[PDB]
């Protein structure tokens, strides 16, 4: 069993000693400090909150546990034992916190409060920040769900610029950092963040997560289709490659399949065994199951675009009503190497450049997708910003004098729509002027239970593309 | 509960179908594939193994449900469940798989095979690739092992440079890569690699798994100090951020205490805070309780020098027997900002050309530590060798002619110390010519049991510096 006694930062362990004494509120909250990426997609919370704070999580075998634990950590035995069992006693173990928040799949511009905790019994002023930790890592699907919903506008963008619409977007960019990403509750967060804007994943415990945390009516959250890899191809031996895409092919006949493509020779792969000795297979293929020729390795774009080039000459190309070249409908490509934002967009430019559609390829990322991120892509950070000590309020915050960028805000905060529609986070409780409208942060969570809640097609429908 | 049979890409659901007919053995493996980083920490097996592959992992009801979300998932039943039936009905719901590896704590050179896996059952030759998702995933505690270790070289050649021994160098790079990483199962396995070099962390859940996967006979295997946040130190006001001090240093009086002094002006922290108005409460703490001032902002090696300018203008400084500055023992610095393998370096160099000794300042690092790493960058590959099909062997292999770098090892591998001390992987079988020593590779795993484990004390010990 978890064990949030034991889910902080080990320092934190001793925080209860350092706050003013008196303290009988301590208000922090979540930002995604301002500064490429103005905007970012709010998800996650609901995860954190119902897998690990809702309910009794604390229990005196828990306390016990904690307390021989920091005790060797420490070589001290300075782990908050009574306050831990007031919450036990008290509450039955539910945590005396309440956490306000935007919507889930909200599009937020950075440097506005995104959520806020506070404790709700004096007593437990000290444990705003202990679950700092713990709720922080929200930072992650933030991330992955900000990243790739930019990566969804460079495709739209191109999509509709070679095509005239958007049809298939949902399905350009392709989860492939299952094995990339460093565990597998990771895997899991991860392709949960990335399905908030597109519905192709090979890691199924993000359609689980999904399904458990948030909830879909959705008959096919998370989709994928039958791929070969290397092993599969390779397996034959090499002078057997075109066996192995015959028997492929075959086997999935009737569904959309991908074949890794590059083992030898990508493009004699493409030019000869597909374009002529397998032509007949592929030519008589359904639009509803097309062959996905796959490379995966040499630059990326000029791969591609090398790939489209021989397949054009190949079989019959057409030229769409934007006068872009469209592949026969039971043909297409999909690059799953060398894929971020950064080459996505250079990828989808030299295509365009070249007249080909964006219809005729699709994408695949990993690592970069899932891995590749930190907490300091958007600035996500956690700070207090008010405090009640004395029975007086204090409007707290940090302002490092090397760094004005790392200036937090102060006092109670809220965030509002502007009459222009945009948005902004009032301070010092300003708030209360009502100048405004109304806060747009809800409470979500409160004295252990979660008391306002999405469905993950409301959280998609919240991260749409303007 | 755990699922296995929902572990793994997608598209390797419908693999079974794909290779060769009359296949009755695929034997693959993984290294961290040639073209910095020329050895890598091998660590990381032991913990997915015995946390996810060991003991009966198939049962009735994992199987249907694997059947369902697959169903949905590919909207087409092309699950396995037959196969995966067979192993209940045959093992129990033990994986039939051997698993050989070289020793948990290896510094292997990079190119060579850290671990094979083949099929112990015929009709499981589509279980050797199945399970390369979840193993493939020991490229995460592998990196962070082997990036924590670049980093202690670094600093045990400025340590010795400058002070002449390596005294406490294992508490000189802790990690503070909890709130910024991607989970808390990351957290844990992350912490473990780098206490593999180190001791100091924040994240507990590394000791915890330790001792539950490894298990070791040190009392204290990974420690911590009482610390204090920018919440602690803010929440008292902007005006008494010397009350802050004061209380957090008295209430901390007799053990080692941590706090960040940047909240507002660091330098005006270290000379006219610390180094003045509590100077009284500083000089008068012991060697084994010292003031340990955190800086946080600006540019690290910057704000590191300027500090120990300015400290060293306030206290007593000392000039060891290499002719470098200490600062008395009860101060010191750590800077836990901006510190990666990289900034490092730069920053014991400068202060090495400052005549600053190593012993003053330790180190703390989080995202860069434990989050900001990816699977490429080792190049940690899983890939199929041999196959044997029709009763015969096949060396497999790929050679993609865009990327020579993709090349992978052909037929059954083995590792062996060449006669000068070195490393060298044998292929297609030769290491059957014995003309090297014994394999270097242990079978850790065999039809549902761990064989062979380690004792962390056996990683730390393998995992040594020269």
């Amino acid at each position: 069993e978890f064990n949030i006694l034991m889910a902080t930062d080990s320092y934190k362990v001793t925080h209860y000693k350092q706050y003013p004494p008196n303290t009988s509120k301590v208000y922090s909250y979540f930002e995604c400090r301002e500064k490429k990426y103005e905007e970012t997609v709010f998800y996650g919370l609901q995860y954190i909150l119902n897998k690990y704070l809702k309910g009794k999580v604390v229990t005196k075998e828990k306390i016990q546990e904690a307390k021989e634990v920091y005790r060797e950590h420490f070589q001290d035995d300075v782990f908050n034992e009574r306050g831990w069992n007031y919450i036990l006693e008290k509450y039955d173990g539910h945590l005396p916190i309440e956490v306000k928040a935007v919507p889930e799949g909200s599009v937020i511009p950075r440097g506005n409060v995104l959520f806020t905790v506070e404790n709700t019994d004096p007593e437990c002023y000290w444990l705003t920040n202990w679950i700092e930790t713990i709720l922080v890592q929200s930072w992650y699907p933030i991330t992955v769900a900000t990243n790739s919903r930019e990566q969804k506008k460079i495709l739209a963008k191109y999509l509709m610029e070679t095509s005239g619409n958007l049809d298939g977007l949902e399905y350009k960019l392709h989860d492939f950092g299952y094995r990339g990403v460093s565990s597998q509750e990771t895997a899991g967060i991860g392709a949960s963040a990335h399905l908030v804007n597109f519905k192709g994943t090979d890691t199924v415990a993000g359609i689980a997560l999904i399904k458990k945390y948030y909830g879909t009516k959705d008959p096919v959250p998370g989709y994928s289709v039958p791929a070969a890899e290397h092993s599969t191809i390779t397996a034959w031996g090499k002078d057997h490659e075109k066996d192995a895409f015959e028997h492929i092919v075959t086997q999935f006949s009737s569904v959309p399949v991908s074949v890794v493509s590059d083992s030898y020779d990508i493009y004699n792969a493409c030019e000869k065994i597909w374009g002529e000795d397998l032509r007949h297979l592929i030519v008589s293929r359904s639009t509803e199951a097309p062959l996905i020729i796959r490379p995966d390795s040499g630059n990326p774009m000029d791969t591609v675009l090398k790939v489209l080039d021989i397949l054009g000459k190949k079989f019959p190309v057409t030229e769409n009503s934007k006068g872009y070249k469209l592949l026969p409908p039971y043909l297409r490509v999909i690059q799953g190497d060398g894929v971020d934002i950064n080459t996505l967009q250079e990828i989808v430019e030299g295509m365009k450049q070249k007249k080909w559609s964006i219809e005729n390829v699709s994408f695949g990322s990993g690592g970069a997708l899932l891995q590749k991120l930190t907490r300091d892509l958007l600035n996500c950070s956690f700070k207090c910003s008010y405090v009640v000590t004395n029975g007086l309020g204090v409007n707290v915050f940090k302002d490092p004098v090397a760094d004005p960028n790392k200036r937090s805000k102060k006092g109670r905060l809220s965030m509002h729509r502007t009459p222009a529609g945009n948005f902004v986070t009032l301070e010092e409780g300003k708030g209360d002027l009502e100048e405004y409208g109304h806060d747009l942060l809800h409470t979500v969570f409160k004295n252990g239970k979660v008391t306002k809640s999405y469905s993950f097609d409301e959280v998609r429908k919240n991260a749409q593309l303007n």
